[PDB]
């Protein structure tokens, strides 16, 4: 498991407004560029479609990786979990792994702190996703464990 | 008064070019009567490219996406299982399929399966029907897609 | 199985606020009235927890039959069988005859028909709720085949 | 191509397993299957999930490839028969809409209790297809109509 | 700044009269330090009464409900499964607590279970919390959930 | 209140249920708990979830009231453990959790890839208690370490 392909969207309609600068998709994109090959990121609104349209032409892309920052939480607007975690064929104990560490940073928050990670399959290729909240510090964490994790994952994800 | 829609076909010797689909363009001519074709892609029977194709018809404008293939129960069929989880709301389209299959086929319907669903973004709405590969099958679909899609597209919208 | 206590819920935004007249419900309480004893009936917007305090309360004033009317489509207000249906520990067929008897009245226009029907239990005590689109009409018909099943439902509801 | 397949037939009755009422419908299944494949195995067992299931996967073990079981599809608390099948289906078939359109014409709007159903249990390579019908004579004569016409069609589909 | 609350505590025992209800107090005391209780309620461990209270808190006016019993792994223990299909955004709950129970009993906390989640109409927003009956067991709870509420109740409005 | 229970093992591994590789993780298993519950089955089946069920229903028709797997817990494809069991459980344990606690400790991140699992069937009035865990030694005993440690409260919850 040498190397691999990745893409990040990042979830928020004020980034996909312009009205706020995102600073944690560059930040995964300077991170996993340590480990792989970037190639894509786009940002998108807090909606279903949009959000799906983006995975999938980072999958088109050549993405073995795609990892989406935004949108995890519990408002009406939050969608991002819902709508990517029923493609999953697996699903791995990210988030639970991601809350332990994040425990440290925020105690108890953590009963707010969302975020997951799955492989969806095709007949041959892999795709794994990691889907963390929007602030730069909850993707600062999860960086962590996806630097230290996505090898392994991947080795295992591909038979 | 109209819409934009999409079709793709499923099947892994479509798709390696080892046999001709027929069905797609059975359902382009169909529904180019009702409203405007933006987007075909025939994919292999496998998850990944099925959606990679359905989130490209959407991307192209779609608002009725027609998908034909994939719905049976072999190993390879994927694609209501690949796509039914996404859907928003499920319609009766499956049901309603099947009784006027069991005029033609009787029994054998017990094998037939079909599905459709709305999938909604904050405003956008978009209706994925998905049909078996059979030429007749799909005629079957098209004269029920045909006779209600408008009706779906206004409700769905409201 | 001789007699049985029935409710009626209403949903429907404009009914709630009074800007329609509510034909429907009515209609139910008419028709099972020949059956059992109307106690409950209540109109209620379309909105997830007024639809359940309604359900609960014609619940807790003794109905074993509820039938609710409205909001069973596909519209983004739609929201009566998402919220009542994960409640159910055994679904029963309602919603596909109720298909096939509206196909001699709409055809093809049954792919937007939807209703069911299932049973809520608790240690003892069985209810059955039926959720019926909110024209008339639909309900005109919904209510012949609960009539003719109601008595058979809850015999064998009741082990 | 499948040339012939083995069954399984799985009644599932209290009364039944105990001694006090006649099984009358398994026996109608074993004669009806045997017309079309090979019985490997029958029992009659409680309205208990997990004797249903000990008993589904004997008629497996002992090479059954279609599966059919009489009882417990209703709504009492009793019945758990399709509560403990179905979750293991990798893909389920439209059999009980068919059954059910099937008994509509015998018994019409009493089709609202009517359940029934049929899916494929699949293994790395093998295949088994269980279908689970009502405990009534007539309900299985009805559901017996379907398998006779769909066994072949069906397994050949599951097995690609 | 403030929420009003409700207290349902399941036990076949409780609601017969025969044992008194340590638990629903402690949670009535502790949490009229941040906000005002409207509702209370012993009920039998029972789908349709659990839900009856559940029902009627909300309609009193309570933003947070917190039931206490029937979270465990006997047949009796419906509280879970009768809740937990209601929620439109299920919290990270049953995980805090048991990292902060497996403090206190280790690996018996593979039997602890307990759950929070958001109910939601068209506007409106409720937060339940479900717990295990024993005092213990409610006690680190409310740690949690005075320490949170405002927090939940915040991001579940916008 | 139970005073000792019957317990099965199945190790599940395409290597092993051919012969290739040895298992060293089932007989763990049966030495450790052998000083708790009378063993009464053990089998190595592979991969695949119609000799997995099969194994499963053999050693709770034998009397089993704990079932144990090792192995098939995993993110290939091959790996349907879990998959094949969990839909079957009336209740399910926070097992995966306290395993995954536990383990951090001498693995930490590496958890994100661990899966076990354990729940209950019931039958009318019979429980059992299955718990999957991976198929490693190291997992195998962190997992009995629980086990080992939760299984009489587990029994007594579960039966009420």
């Amino acid at each position: 498991p040498k190397t691999f392909k990745f893409g990040v969207i990042t979830v928020s309609d004020k980034g996909a407004k312009g009205e706020r600068e995102d600073k944690s998709g560059p930040l995964i994109i300077e991170e996993l560029s340590k480990l792989g090959e970037h190639v894509y990121y786009k940002i998108v609104p807090d909606d279903k479609i949009e959000v799906l349209i983006a995975l999938f032409e980072a999958i088109k892309s050549g993405a073995d990786v795609v990892v989406t920052t935004g949108g995890t939480g519990i408002t009406r607007r939050d969608i991002t979990i819902e709508s990517i975690k029923p493609l999953f064929d697996k699903e791995l104990s990210f988030g639970e792994v991601f809350r332990a560490k994040s425990y440290e940073e925020v105690g108890y928050a953590t009963v707010l702190t969302r975020a997951t990670a799955g492989i969806i399959r095709g007949q041959e290729r892999i795709v794994v996703v990691f889907s963390l909240p929007g602030s730069v510090n909850a993707v600062k964490t999860g960086l962590e464990i996806i630097k230290s994790e996505v090898f392994h994952i991947l080795k295992h994800a591909r038979e």
